[PDB]
RNA sequence: GGGCAGGUGCCCGAGUGGCCAAAGGGGACGGUCUGUAAAACCGUUGGCGUAUGCCUUCGCUGGUUCGAAUCCAGCCCUGCCCACC
RNA sequence: GGGCAGGUGCCCGAGUGGCCAAAGGGGACGGUCUGUAAAACCGUUGGCGUAUGCCUUCGCUGGUUCGAAUCCAGCCCUGCCCACC
């Protein structure tokens, strides 16, 4: 067991900010189990590394014997939350949010313990529904124009001349009124949701509660090493990836987010880090790749992704990534198909894609067309272009040829650029 | 009976501006009943003059055969209309705005036709409390921050750093909401309200409907001959204020605004209202001041306040006001107390007070407290102020001596300033 | 409700009758080099099976012109400015 | 969530330890003059029945001081600036 000050200096790891600070210690001390709040509008399909920031905190609260709501936003993601937006989002459907909303139920338990005493789900249409235009108008008297465009996102359109459409700002108080609802002590949230998190905590003092402690974790910056990690912005990692791509992926983040990504996503010590950049970029890409390949292979990821863990794996810590050979099936494949790739050679589990016969063209296919019918080239000009740039490969060899009328008598191996492969072959 | 062109121009007179002009003509052709919409938020008991100038071209609209519905903002009276305002309304409630409500309704009948072909009353709480939060999501996305920020109160106290909260912006979507709800064809409004009726518009284009020909009129100016009339400038005649009290206060309108009242609160022709300026300001306010204590003594004012009904009264127009003996009795009787109290006289009819003898002191009450007793000062230290001025006087001698204990062993007649008179006497 | 400007490619954004699948910057994509990284450098960034060609393309719908992303008109949406005060 | 400034009389707003029921402007109120108007001019704009006095008074609650509208602290609310980007 932890004492409150013990539990606090936890959960402060990797976090940029909990404010007031004061408040989360003197809500420790109360020797209950807090109510720890996350919503997500799912706008997209799929979680990703990025959201695992949040709901690893959030696994941390409920390891600490805590209780994590999480919210759906099927009605605010019907809004849109304009935190961060350079322009207005667009509106979906409920039914659009709920379809989505599987996929996050789905994969939030690979992170978050599922037992009720540690987790409620719920959506919270099931209380903003109903909320009455008096009460709407009642909750939007808490706050001034002047107050709401201090808001990064408010304040740099309006003075730019970018349209910020009224309802936007009623999304924070629906944001809001959704910690009144459940009686939230701590809200989680990213950088970004700093604002809103805030205003949760002036419409609780309304309601005559408690104001919540806002916890806010820094962002995962994404693939492209600039932006943060997102689905609009096509730089993630989904969790549920398969080991293949998730260990390419992590084996391709930029060198300077290395430090950021284990301290983020893993919990290895600060020395334990360093250790690993010691050994040089490769190796500790290899390590990073190996612990998180591994963890959401599982279907729920270990309380601790540390160097215990890496161990269980049956990989060597001394051995800074030179052995290969050592951990899970699914990882070992997954390390070994990258390396292959990496020298030139073809892995030899590969798609395939079956061609109709009434595709051929005197008995064969055009090169750039059947790049398009494999899946590999959005259209036939395309293809052309990468020819020309030497970005396709057919049986291992850089075609230079955009004319080339291929034979489909024998299966062939079609690759465009680095790692993508097809086996095509002809049915009647 | 009226052409529509005919009707567009009767309806035109006094009027600031229809906007869509062209499109209220060709509502006119349409050959059916229009909806005429005027709400009146009751935070403070009682019309006025000013609510008359629109409520007369109402009843234009009912005589000519159109159908005024007439919205009690019980709902939106709570909120508080920002038009025209420096700094934030102050809330009330649903109780304190139907207690309101009843001489709403009840004066409003002194100038609108009660009919129900040509009138129907509604209270849009009716429709707005049943407003859901999705309702209102959609509603406040037919507008942008900028665009809301555009009406003048807004952006004066936006650009001052004056409070604006943010469900004042709200309001006007109430407004326009209601125009759906009984599906306008037309919007009055004094200018003041050019922009919540605009936003009227645009609702009822969101929701499928015609888009309602806005009618504005001038704002008449009150008492003080700069602001406009209204309840909080104090600076009003009420639709039932007694003929005494409604003839004194017209007489004592600024020279300046005849023209003017003459334009929104009658209908003399602009010939008629020349010929009474030439007469001199002071016989054209007996004109005026007859015509509107004699309209307003009724239980509804005429279809016309014209110079046929001046002579129905039994004036003489070609006697220019100097025929103070002829009218209606309650008329007459108004006009002879003005003269007499002009003339330094005491009127027959005075309020009176009883004062018990337990406030004797020395058989007697000092003056300055009698007044405050009597109701005509609201201190002593005040009528002792009255007095060091001037302005009190006993039994018609000017009080020079603010020490005086005055005998009320008979009847006192006191008198504060100019026409406010109480007779004082003595019971156990 | 009135005026003026604007909406263009993955994003921002230039165009300023033809030279436009479209400047410049960013991004993305391919390659060299490698470490399936960065940087640097070169290239690509509507579609079409015979191409000196065909189809589609700058908010929508039309129009003038041999020819419109560019000019005109109606309409939608935005910004600024009016109106309201 | 952090900082700074602010909230004063009917309104705006000055105060810059005592000279404060409080500058200045507006408004309102009384009077002269009249037309029960305007303008101009003079005056008034916390309360109290013996006044060289008593009570209350500058967002709320306290505090320092002989004395606080003024200085200090906690709190409420606002504006600007942070944070968020
Ligand atoms: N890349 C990221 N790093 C850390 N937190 C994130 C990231 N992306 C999303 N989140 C958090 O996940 C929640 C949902 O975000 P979104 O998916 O942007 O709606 C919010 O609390 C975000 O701050
Ligand atoms: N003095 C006035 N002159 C003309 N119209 C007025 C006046 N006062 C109020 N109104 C109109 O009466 C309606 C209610 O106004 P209010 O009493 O200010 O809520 C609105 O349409 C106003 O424009
Ligand atoms: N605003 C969060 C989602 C959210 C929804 C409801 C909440 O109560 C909290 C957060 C986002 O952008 O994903
Ligand atoms: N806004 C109007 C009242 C009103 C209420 C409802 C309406 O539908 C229209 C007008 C006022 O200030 O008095
Ligand atoms: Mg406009
Ligand atoms: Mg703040």
């Amino acid at each position: 067991g932890h004492t409150p000050e013990e539990a606090l200096a936890l959960l402060k790891r990797g976090a940029e900010e909990i404010v007031p600070e004061e408040e989360l210690l003197a809500k420790l001390k109360e020797g209950r189990p807090l109510t720890v709040k996350l919503g997500a509008d799912p706008t997209r399909p799929d979680l990703h590394l990025g959201h695992a920031v949040v709901l690893r905190k959030m696994r941390q609260f409920q390891e600490l014997g805590h209780k994590v709501v999480l919210i759906i936003g099927d009605f605010t993601g019907m809004i849109g939350d304009p935190s961060g937006r350079s322009k207005t989002r667009p509106p979906l459907t409920l039914e659009e949010t709920r379809e989505n909303a599987k996929t996050y139920v789905a994969q939030a338990g690979k992170i978050l313990r599922q037992e009720p005493h540690l987790f409620e789900l719920r959506y919270n249409s099931e209380w903003l529904e109903g909320l009455t235009f008096k009460e709407v108008v009642r909750l939007t008297s808490l706050m001034t124009v002047a107050q709401m465009l201090e808001r990064e996102d408010f304040k740099k359109r309006y003075e730019a001349g970018i349209p910020i459409s009224l309802h936007e700002l009623l999304y924070p108080f629906a944001q809001a009124y959704d910690s009144v609802a459940i009686r939230a002590d701590v809200e989680m949230g990213g950088t970004d949701q700093r604002f809103n998190l805030l205003v949760g905590r002036e419409v609780q003092r309304a309601y005559g509660q408690s104001p919540q402690v806002c916890f806010l974790m820094p962002l995962l910056v994404g693939l492209d090493g600039r932006e943060k990690m997102s689905k609009s912005l096509d730089n993630y990692i989904g969790l549920t990836e398969p080991p293949e791509a998730m260990f390419k992926k992590l084996m391709r983040v930029p060198d300077p987010l290395l430090p950021s990504y284990f301290r983020l996503l893993t919990d290895l010590e600060e020395e334990e880090i360093e250790a690993l950049l010691k050994a040089g970029p490769v190796p500790a890409h290899r390590v990073l790749a190996r612990l998180l390949t591994a963890a959401y292979a599982l279907p729920q990821i270990p309380p601790r992704i540390d160097r215990a863990f890496y161990e269980s794996l049956g990989y060597a810590w001394e051995a800074f990534g030179r052995d290969k050979e050592a951990g899970p099936e699914e990882v070992r494949r997954a390390e070994a198909r990258y390396d292959e790739v990496a020298k030139g050679g073809i892995p030899e589990e590969i798609p395939e894609v079956t061609i109709p016969a009434s595709e051929l063209k005197e008995g064969r296919i055009w090169v750039a067309r059947l790049f398009t019918l494999a899946g590999l080239t959005p259209s036939n000009a395309e293809a052309r272009r990468l020819i020309q740039n030497r970005g396709l490969r057919l049986d291992g060899e850089v075609l230079t040829d955009p004319m080339l009328q291929v034979d489909l008598s024998r299966p062939r191996i079609l690759q465009r650029g680095k790692d993508r492969f097809v086996r095509v072959r002809l049915s009647d």
